[PDB]
This record gives structure tokens, sequence and C-alpha cells, in this order.
């Protein structure tokens, strides 16, 4: 039961109950990508400019765009008139030195300032290991409670992104992690669907690593199609909140086929916040060839990525205007 | 300006006839240091919890409410008089003496929601503030308070903000040097955090002058005339439209009482106190050296006389926040 203002904001972020959002709040990760292609340190100006190019060129094809408030405010002002705005609230990355990956809001931001910056939603990323240290998870749960309350007070939708991991498993791309991924994703969704966290939409991973699923796997096969399908149904049974998928930087084609698979399996997902799968290739072009060359990439390859995604969404996603 | 139904009810549970006569005992680090000067062994969790419980049980029948910390004070909160309301502290104790920023930090496993669930009628938070300090540091502080203010709005619980002033370049706030800038530090901080965006319901603040340097109150050097001190109280009264209450800062009970009289005479419309050390400080030595039963008797006699004597002064000095 959304308040009047939260519903209006949700409408601004969606079309006919489906969220077809573009994600570009990447910061540290984006800077590292740019650094691969030039000698000099990527500048604040370059980061701000690439974000503006992506926003201006691709938001006409998205129901909304997620940006960070650190570099993305200029980009937010050139988004399509029909597209809504989400702003990220978390500091970028995490400490690889430890296993706790504790959440931390941007130092000079608050839900109120995010709303004042023109956002229709506050987005926050939490790393979560359901099987992790209980005191660490207690601190994480308390942190999300605070943000949930902020968003209730400011009357702005709270989008919580959850990225799972295992304290003892170094690489989430490994077969070892793939075997526990469904558990990590689905149980974390169940926790954060509790009323006390104030979440309006969950941004989550697919509960399987498709690279290990029969029909998609090019190497070791860990799961039959029926086993993978059951993980999607388990995900659907973990929450009654709206939820949308992140791409995790797989290829545009794989993400598309994954959504088709999710839908056939019985996942009633409500759209996507898709970032890297759409715009990844623009970074090299921007750095090596400049702004105009990036625009031309975005109008051809970038458009192809988001256009094919939109066609898939049209035949796979379920409207949140039912829940 | 305007309290919700629930905030008003909670405010009433914290006061008597619009006057806040609250007993403060959320001291942690400071309390531990106090206990450590009367015994050889390190103060234990049990000692800290017990003393808090003794003070709560013996003195709350004479207080409109009690402020405790969630870390050690929850048992004590449960033995308070049925007539006394409860405030719980939300900040971590103390500050890093090595740096000058004194940045605020909430207790790691707490939230406004959990404070309310633990039975509190108010969330209390302590912020150190230097109005003339580093502007970026202060921006971070203001953002942090906005968040807490929003949390408290969402949970519909009164937000008590305590402000302790300091100067980044003055080591000792008891010095004549600090005394000369205190009115400025205090009154200007109250102006800042009285803005609607911070969501404060009550300000817990220092008196805007160091009375020990005021003519007629000073036993040593005299820095201010009574008229000058009086003008600082009037300036404080004009710095906020919110209810505000005084902390004792650990001055003697006699000086604090005289200060309240002088405040009212000068034109301050303060609405009560959150008074701690000036009331129970004396029980620490007795408890450590002599034990709980001994401490209990000090409380039923000297403790009661302290608080009863304070109450009689409040009866003639405080103004009701019904405002
Ligand atoms: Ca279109
Ligand atoms: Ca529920
Ligand atoms: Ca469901
Ligand atoms: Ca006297």
């Amino acid at each position: 039961t959304l308040t009047e203002n939260k519903r209006k904001s949700m409408e601004k972020l969606s079309v006919d109950g489906v969220i077809s959002a573009l994600a570009f709040d990447q910061r540290g990760a984006l800077k590292r990508m740019m650094a691969q292609h030039q000698t000099k340190e990527p500048t604040v100006e370059q980061i701000e400019e690439l974000k503006s190019l992506v926003s201006e060129e691709l938001t006409p094809f998205a129901s909304s765009i997620l940006l960070d408030p650190e570099y993305g405010l200029p980009a937010s002002r050139v988004r399509s008139e029909e597209a809504g705005l989400l702003l990220a609230y978390e500091k970028t990355g995490y400490d690889a030195t430890t296993t706790s990956r504790l959440p931390d809001c941007l130092d000079v931001w608050s839900a109120k300032r995010i709303k004042e910056a023109g956002a229709e939603a506050v987005k926050f990323l939490l790393y979560y290991d359901i099987d992790g240290d209980q005191d660490v998870n207690e601190q994480k749960k308390a942190y999300i409670e605070r943000i949930g309350s902020e968003c209730r007070a400011e009357d702005i939708p709270f989008y919580l992104e959850i990225l799972t991991y295992d304290e003892k498993i170094a690489d989430n791309a490994s077969p070892e992690f793939a075997k526990v991924k469904a558990h990590k994703v689905n149980e974390a969704m169940k926790v954060f669907s509790k009323e006390r966290f104030g979440v309006d939409v969950l941004k989550v991973e697919v509960p399987v690593n498709m690279k290990f699923v029969e029909g998609f796997a090019d190497g070791e096969v860990l799961f039959t199609k029926e086993e993978a399908a059951q993980a999607f149904r388990d995900q659907e049974a973990s929450t009654d909140l709206p939820y949308i998928y992140l791409s995790a930087g797989v290829s545009a084609k794989l993400f598309q086929d994954t959504l088709v698979f999710a839908a056939e399996s019985g996942a009633k997902f409500n759209g996507v916040l898709c970032g890297r799968a759409t715009w990844a290739g623009s970074v090299k072009v921007y750095i090596e060839e400049g702004p105009q060359a990036a625009r031309e990439w975005l109008r051809t390859e970038g458009f192809k990525n988001i256009d094919e995604l939109n066609k898939v969404l049209d035949k796979t996603a379920s409207p949140w205007t039912e829940k």
C-alpha cells in the first residue's frame, strides 16, 4: 500500500507497471574501466561527460535512469523528459581487505537531499552474506532500517540493491559460489522483504549463474534447466515486493536470454535496472576516440542493446501494478 | 512548530505540566573513568549496569523521565518509576581526541526504530559542533542530523538533539579563552539546528556562558558582568523557537541551581533540564568503595535531596513547552 507520493514516484520510474531502467551510478568501477584505455588518470570531467552522453542518448528508451549524485547530477539534467530519476546513496565499492563489506552512505547526502536533487527514488546497494557473521549482519540490518525510515519520512521510494557473496569464497564467478548462489539470493530477499526495512523495490541478481546451466553452459554443467527453473520459482516465493534484475555485466544477449528463461520458469519480475550489459562498450570508444565517437556508438550499438532488451521486457516482465 | 499526535503524547510522558525535569544517565566512557579512580580493577559491565539500575530505581519517582544508553542502560530502564518516561541515547560515546572533526556516529546495532521498540519515548543524540570549524566537516554533520531527524519523523518519536560546542583550536573548554567565545558557539549552533530540515523536537544545550567567570558567581578571575551574561541568555532565547533544556555539564548542584535562577531572571524561556552528574555524581565513589547497598542509601538521602532541591528551583524558573 504505497502512499500517494510514493505511488506517483513509482509511476514516474515505470511504464504500465514495468520498470525498464538504465543503470549508470558506477563510479570506482567506471574509473578503472577508463584507466585501461589511456595513460593519464581519468578526470572528473571525463566521468561526468560519459555519464551525460549515456543519459542524453539512451534515456529516451528507458522508463528511468539511475545515476550517482557524485558525478551524475549533470547527466540527470539532460535525461529524457519522459524518464524518471533514481539517485544512489551508498559509497562506491567495498574493502577487499576484510569480509564484512559494511554499508556506508555518502557523507554529505541524506534521503532528504536526494529528494531535493530531483530524484523519484533513493537507491542503496548492500552486500549481504546470509550465512555470514551474525553481528555483521545485525549491523547491516540496523543500517537498512535507518534508510528505510528516512525514505518513509521523505516519502520517496526506497530501492534496495542486494549483491550476495560468501565470506569464505573469493570469487563469485566460481563453481563453488554458483552452488550456493540461489540460497544467498533468495534468503537475503526474504530477510529484506520484512516490513521493518521499508523497502519499496528490490534490485536483485538472478538466483543462478547461467554459465553453469544446461543449454547456456560452455563448460561444466552444474544445473539442469529444471533445477535452474526451480531457483527462479524459489526466488518468486521469497517476496511479495516488486523486484527487478541487475545485469551483473554479462553480455546483452545473455541477459536477454536469461530474462526469457526467468519468465518461462515462473518468475514474475517487474523489470530491470540494467547497466553494463547495455553501455559497457561505450567506455573504450569514449576514451580512445572521444565524445562524438561515443555518441555514435550509443546511437548504434548502445541503442541495439537497449532496444532488444525492451522488446524482451515487453514479453517477459510483469507489472508491479498488481502487487 | 507542530507535533503529531504521537509525538505530543510522548512529549507529555517525558514531562510534568509542560516542564521537562529529566534525569540524565547515559554516560559510558565518562562513567567508567569515574569508577576507575576508586578501585584497582577495571570497571566491569556488571558494575556499570548495576549503578545505572540503582540510580534509576531510587531517583526516577522524582523525575519526569530518565535518559539512558542502550548499551548498559536497558536493565535500568526496566526498573524506572511507572510515572517516568524514557529517553535512549543513539550516539557512540566520546570522540577521537587525536583529530578536531569529532564526527557523529550512531550505535552500530541501533536505529530510531529499535530505540522505539526498546520502549523509549524519545531518541536522544549528541553532536559536537564548532560553528567556526571546517565547512566540509560541518556539512557532513548537518547531513547526518538530517538523516536522524527523518528517522524520528518516520517512527513518530520525539527527536532530542544534544549539542556540545567546542573550538577546533582551543584544547580546553573550561579555559577563559573558550569562555569568551562560548555564547557565539552555543547560540549560533542552536540557530543552525533549529531549521525545519533537521527535524529536532527538543534541543539539549549548554548555558551560553561559563558562569564561573561571571561577576557575583566567580570565585576567581571575572570575565563578564551580570548584564553581559544576561544578554547571552536573551540571545539564546532568541536563537530558537523550539523547546530547549539545559545540561549540567557536571558543575556543582549549587551552581547549576543558581544558573537556572539567573537564566529565568535574564529572560530565558528554558523548558527544563536533562541533568545528570550534578545529581548522581556523588554516588559513584560510594558505590565503588562501599557497594550497592551503600550507594542506594546515598541515593535515597543525598540523591533525593539533590533532585528534590533541583525540582523546587525548576518550579520557579522553567517555562512549559506547551509554549
Ligand atoms: Ca519508445
Ligand atoms: Ca509483510
Ligand atoms: Ca512472490
Ligand atoms: Ca544559591
